[PDB]
């Protein structure tokens, strides 16, 4: 699981609360993304009804603030390529000795990321050294995906 800042939430209440209700302190869907569009993100048109249905469901007719943000990261987990790498390397980074070969990563990071290129690899390679064995590991390389 990835950690998040508590001050961005101060950004999360800036919007939700602008639409804040008198009851449990909830809001609707059309204007909730205005909470999602504020941090530098944006939600889908059909998901506001379903994922919000996971937190705005209980029989109120709207969305509350507490769990609406907890699910917010699941949405950034919907467009997160870094959450997929940990998953892929189990297919390419275990061909023997346990350290993935320098030639697989470019096929791995590229396998998860559509925008992410080989230059992403060659950029992290310089730090990996690669020379001597010609290959690299998972804890040293992909770990640079979590750091960079």
């Amino acid at each position: 699981a990835d950690q998040l800042t508590e001050e961005q939430i101060a950004e999360f209440k800036e919007a939700f609360s602008l639409f804040a209700k008198d009851g449990d302190g909830t809001i609707t869907t059309k204007e909730l993304g205005t909470v999602m569009r504020s941090l530098g993100q944006n939600p889908t048109e059909a998901e506001l009804q379903d994922m919000i249905n996971e937190v705005a469901a209980d029989g109120n007719g709207t969305i509350d603030f507490p769990e609406f943000l907890t699910m917010m990261a699941r949405k950034m987990k919907d467009t997160d390529s870094e959450e997929e790498i940990r998953e892929a390397f189990r297919v390419f980074a275990k061909d023997g000795n346990g350290y993935i070969s320098a030639a697989e990563l470019r096929h791995v990071m590229t396998n998860l990321g559509e925008k992410l290129t080989d230059e992403e690899v060659d950029e992290m390679i310089r730090e990996a050294a690669i020379d001597g064995d010609g290959q690299v590991n998972y804890e040293e390389f992909v770990q640079m995906m979590t750091a960079k």
